[PDB]
């Protein structure tokens, strides 16, 4: 069904299940070196 979920495996093996959602949030993330705060689906970040 093209859920397009970004599942990340922690240092222990814990998933996150980030849903991309609609088509407007275009994906740009294939780094495989992500760190906290890194954006995945393009656009202006929410600072709060």
């Amino acid at each position: 069904d093209d859920a397009i979920d970004i599942q990340v495996i922690e240092a222990d093996g814990t998933q996150a299940d980030y849903p991309v959602g609609p088509g407007q949030p275009l994906i740009i993330s294939d780094g495989e070196t992500v760190d906290a705060g890194q954006a995945l689906t393009d656009g202006p970040a929410n600072p709060h």
